[PDB]
């Protein structure tokens, strides 16, 4: 199992792998509680190998299903690494502190291990700006109820708006990131390797979400073939791996407890300087595919792939 180190000289695994939102919105009432994802998710912590990374977030409303699993797996706490988000685009809570709160009562745990502001864009209805919110995470952090501390969607601008009143310096910032989408903001990922901050992926295979029908055809496509059939490892595999080499951290999920595994599996082989540039760069003579945050980052869609 591998892992980054993290500005402040912390362990995270470097893909996580289960996720605990459902494929649908859910308010969490017992009538929509889904057994199917509490299976999931235990079963992903009582098999899958090494320290488990979950990625979670207030907005999914599922907090009632992670903490069932979490109890009913015999799965140590410290096997398992919590990513937990604050929501700051649609209020649920008052804010992070309570946030975390709620959360820590319905997980039944202590503290979780990475916390992050989950939209730069903060509600009107949230008494809090952004940098009183960062403040807030400060103090989590020096009362040990997060291990770690970060952002999600951020822009470069955003960035400095948090470095300029920081006392601890952001961890992290989650971004969407495939080798179709390789800049959500202008800049963003250039500034965060230089700045420090971790770099995670959501949606990384994307590529393989809007797969064309002439795939056969595109250099692309037949390279991710080739690639997989050269390592004896799936497509998805392929593009976590480079997301790894491209000194990021891939986030994935599935429904299917092998796929979940395959995840974890990606440290159990590697990819050449070579294989790596050339993913990077088929990838970047694709227009870029913008799955999330359309509405707010379409603007910025010509910079993506530059
Ligand atoms: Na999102």
């Amino acid at each position: 199992q591998k892992f980054f180190t993290l500005s402040n000289g912390n362990k995270i695994p470097a893909v996580a792998v289960v996720g605990t939102g459902t494929k649908w919105y859910k308010e969490e009432t017992d009538a929509t509680f889904s057994q199917e994802l509490t299976d999931i998710v235990k079963l992903s912590l009582d098999t899958v190998p090494g320290i488990v990374h979950i990625d979670a977030a207030e907005t999914y409303k599922t907090y009632p299903e992670l903490g069932a699993a979490l109890k009913e797996t015999k799965k140590p706490r410290e096997e398992i690494f919590i990513t937990d988000k604050f929501s700051s685009l649609h209020k649920i809570s008052e804010d992070p502190k309570s946030a975390l709160e709620t959360a820590l009562n319905k997980l039944g745990v202590d503290y979780v291990d990475l916390y992050l502001i989950h939209s730069p864009f903060f509600d009107k209805d949230l008494n809090i700006d952004l940098e009183t919110a960062w403040k807030q995470l400060e103090e989590l952090y020096k009362s040990g109820k997060a291990k770690n501390i970060g952002v999600s969607n951020f822009t470069v601008e955003d960035l400095k708006k948090v470095l300029a009143i920081a006392e601890i310096k952001p961890q992290v910032n989650q971004i969407e990131f495939s080798p179709f989408l390789q800049n959500q903001t202008p800049g963003i990922v250039e500034f965060s390797q230089k700045n420090d901050i971790l770099l995670e992926a959501y949606s990384p295979l994307g590529p393989l979400q809007k797969k064309p029908t002439d795939a056969d055809q595109q250099p692309f496509y037949q390279y991710l073939k080739e690639l997989s059939e050269k390592y004896n490892k799936t497509e998805a595999q392929v593009l976590l791996l480079w997301v790894y080499k491209r000194g990021i951290l891939p986030v994935t999920t599935s429904a299917k407890i092998e796929r979940i595994k395959q995840a974890q599996d990606i440290f159990s082989f590697d990819l050449t300087e070579e294989e790596v540039k050339k993913i990077t760069d088929l990838g970047l003579q694709h227009e870029p595919v913008r799955l999330y945050w359309v509405d707010f980052y379409t603007k910025y869609n010509s910079e993506a792939q530059k």
